[PDB]
């Protein structure tokens, strides 16, 4: 249990009181946050972790206590996946995804990783739950499609709203200005869009700023939050959208344009969801 | 349906909270009858309102059905809702259907339907709702054509009636330019308060007997200060020129730029979840 100790200390069992009432309450009183930890120094543990910026005290004209912010959320999952050997250090911001930060990260070996910080909800209670469902379905859907040999990130682990995946070695396509072939890539986006559907799902909000191309010029999928079923009643709609965001973009950046695009009639139906729902059901069980 | 098997479905719904699948002990636990809930437990399986399910872990979880009849149970007590009327529609993640209260006024009523998990689609399908009432009322408050928001309960969302049809279904107007300026204005107007609607399409905008158009239906609406908002802005604006050049032969040099807006409603809308949420 050696590799647990770091999760065995005050300030990470303060860290998680936070967690645990914010769970029934948008503030967390301190009070609380005391018999949850059950460790006093509660008080002194509460000071450096507001010191650290990992929670925020918050006065409303009925409740006085903590939030967890953004930081110590992220620092409950990176020392977590830090126990299991997963992450060692965070690096540089790379990008954004919908609902997500991206980061470079290296396991103790130095092998570098991708990291997904999931960030959803505009309330502190809805923030909580939705970051971790965001991350819940990413882990579950890049599983469910990695296994049906789609062309999306291998997925590593997760922990609360963090996800750690295969880094791909290339660049969005939002930042390309000069490809070889852009006919190639445009068939290679398009083929995407018809294996997706195929397999049952829209993408949603398919484009250059969640399409990464390797070296080889290769696509691979890294951001898919809010895909829709083809069974939706507007399912065509969603597809064709997905379509012509691609067609605008290969006009705009590589004055590529063709008559040879996907068309929703053409599905033919090979069950990923099923799959995914599965994994979710794991995750939400441990 | 009686107080007992209203009790014992109440039950489920509070152990669905933290069980993906809820034990007998459980729901008697909480029930509290004073006995007989296995015997209203199996009767409850048999109407669906709840499913039996087995894996370590055996129980119960509540149908679509359940979790409707507890929602509308309370509307009918609150004198919301008295009778449903069969579905008009669908949302991006929710099924609309007309409803009337005992003096016969007709609303319209939502039932938003999120999650793939048990755990995640009570919590999912509830929020959904919540945030559609948050921004009904932060939207209609601020004189946004949206319906008036009526009342809501767990994932149900009651609201006024739009005597009008969705712009699919419209395959005549008599002035499109003036629909199609509506459309922009509203995307505009939006963008000013904040808010990309990332879903602005033909299915959502229902066009009434004056050629005025209401946003029914806005689930994932993107800030305009989302690192990708200009993007999500081009979109909405490309999805209505799609439109309107198919249904209407209507094309337009005047559309909106996203450098063109002078920006608060996720403010009101958060603060109306938060309430929402203690009273949950
Ligand atoms: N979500 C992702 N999953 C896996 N690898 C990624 C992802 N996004 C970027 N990468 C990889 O991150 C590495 C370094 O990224 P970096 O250039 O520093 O930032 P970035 O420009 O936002 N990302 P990229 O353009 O793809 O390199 C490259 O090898 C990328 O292909
Ligand atoms: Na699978």
């Amino acid at each position: 249990v050696a590799k647990l100790r770091y999760m065995s200390r005050d300030d990470f069992r303060v860290l998680t009181a936070v967690e645990m009432g914010m769970k029934n309450h948008e503030i967390v009183p301190g009070s609380l946050i005391a018999s949850i930890a059950s460790l006093g120094g509660c008080n002194k543990v509460l000071r450096e972790l507001v010191k650290h910026k990992l929670i925020a005290w918050e006065r409303t004209k009925t409740v006085q206590g903590y939030r967890l912010t953004n930081a110590g959320y992220d620092y409950l999952a990176l020392k977590t996946l830090s126990s299991r050997q997963v992450v060692e250090s965070v690096g540089n911001q790379m990008g954004v995804g919908k609902e997500s930060d991206i980061y470079i990260v290296a396991n103790e070996e130095g092998q570098q990783f991708a990291l997904k910080l999931h960030r959803l909800g505009r309330t502190n209670v809805s923030w909580l739950y939705l970051s971790r469902l965001s991350a819940m379905k990413e882990f579950a859907y890049m599983k469910a499609l990695y296994e049906r040999k789609f062309p999306v990130p291998k997925p590593i682990d997760y922990n609360r709203h963090a996800v750690v995946m295969e880094l791909i070695n290339g660049y969005p396509l939002c930042q390309i200005h000069h490809v070889e072939d852009p006919a190639s890539v445009y068939d290679e986006a398009m083929e995407l869009i018809v294996k997706l559907a195929n397999h049952g799902l829209i993408h949603g909000d398919f484009n250059e700023f969640n399409l990464i191309l390797d070296e080889s010029d290769h696509i691979t999928m890294i951001d898919f939050p809010q895909m829709v079923s083809t069974s939706h009643p507007n399912a065509e709609w969603y597809f064709d959208r997905d379509v012509k965001c691609i067609k605008d973009f290969f006009m705009k950046r590589f004055s590529y344009e063709s008559e040879l695009f996907p068309t929703f009639k053409d599905i033919r139906r090979e069950d990923v969801e099923v799959s995914a729902s599965g994994y979710t059901k794991e995750m939400q069980a441990d």
